[PDB]
C-alpha cells in the first residue's frame, strides 16, 4: 500500500558548491510526467556525517526534518538547503513514503528552477499481469 | 575509470515468481529509453543467492560465499541497446534471487529492468537513471551530488 524514495544528498562525502548567482542548494522531488500524487507523502529529512553513508533510525542520523522544512504542492516537494555550499563530511538523507503508485518519480541536487545541477528518475511500471514478478534497480560505482 | 554499474536484483522480494503455461520463461530485458545508453562495452556478472541477502543499498560483497557465478550458465544476448537473459524456467522459487551487474562508462541517460516473458508483454518493469541538468562540464558535473532509490519491502 506504501512505497518509500530514499534520496541521499552528498552520498560520497564530496564538495559541493553552487556558483554565485545560483542561489542555495535545493532538493525537488516530484514526477516529470501519469503523474504521481504527492499530496499524502510521509516526509523525513536526517543529516549525518558523510563518513556514515554508503538504517536511518541510528542515533548516527538526526532528525532535521523540522529545521529544514519543505514545500509540497501536490506534485513536487520542494528542500531548500539554506545555503550553496554542503561540505564534503555533510550529508542529509530524505525519505518520501506515498501510496504505491505506478509511475516515474525524480529528485535532485538543483537550483529552485531546476536548470542546473543533478537529477535522478526511478520509476516502475507493471506490463500487465498479476504474477509477483519483481526486482529492484540502482546505478553505483 | 569512469564507469559506473547498473545493477538489477531479481526477486528480491522473495515470492514465488510464477508464469503460466504459454507465456514462456522468465526474462530479465535491460536497456534504455529517451539518447539511449550505450551498452555495446559493458561487463555483464549474474549471480544466485538467496533473497533475505539483498539489500536496497546493493553494496554487497559479491565475491562472498552468498553469492555464486552463474554468468555462463544463464549467459545472455548484448546487441548493443539491449541486454537480453533468459532465466530458462517459467518458475522461480522464493527462495531464489539474482543479481545482474551491468558495469559501463559513466553515462547519462535511463535504463530500465524487467522480469518478463521474451517480448515484454507480461510482468514487471522499472527504470532508472540521471542526468546533468545544465549540461555544464564543472566541478559538480564530476561527482555524484544525490542518490535514489527505492525501499523494497520482504515480508
Amino acid at each position: 500500500q506504501t512505497e518509500t524514495y530514499i534520496t541521499q544528498i552528498n552520498p560520497e562525502g564530496k564538495e559541493m558548491y553552487f556558483a554565485s548567482g545560483l542561489g542555495n542548494l535545493y532538493t525537488i522531488i516530484g514526477s516529470d510526467g501519469s503523474p504521481v500524487n504527492l499530496l499524502n507523502a510521509e516526509v523525513k529529512i536526517l543529516k549525518t556525517n558523510s563518513k556514515n553513508l554508503t538504517n536511518y533510525d541510528s542515533p548516527e542520523f538526526e532528525d532535521v526534518t523540522s529545521q529544514y522544512s519543505y514545500t509540497n504542492d501536490g506534485s513536487k516537494i520542494t528542500i531548500d538547503w539554506k545555503t550553496n555550499s554542503i561540505s564534503s563530511t555533510t550529508s542529509y538523507v530524505v525519505l518520501v513514503k506515498i501510496p504505491k503508485q505506478s509511475g516515474v518519480l525524480y529528485s535532485t541536487v538543483s537550483d529552485i528552477n531546476q536548470t542546473y545541477g543533478s537529477k535522478y528518475s526511478y520509476g516502475h511500471t507493471n506490463i500487465s499481469g498479476d504474477s509477483d514478478a519483481n526486482a529492484e534497480i540502482k546505478l553505483l560505482s
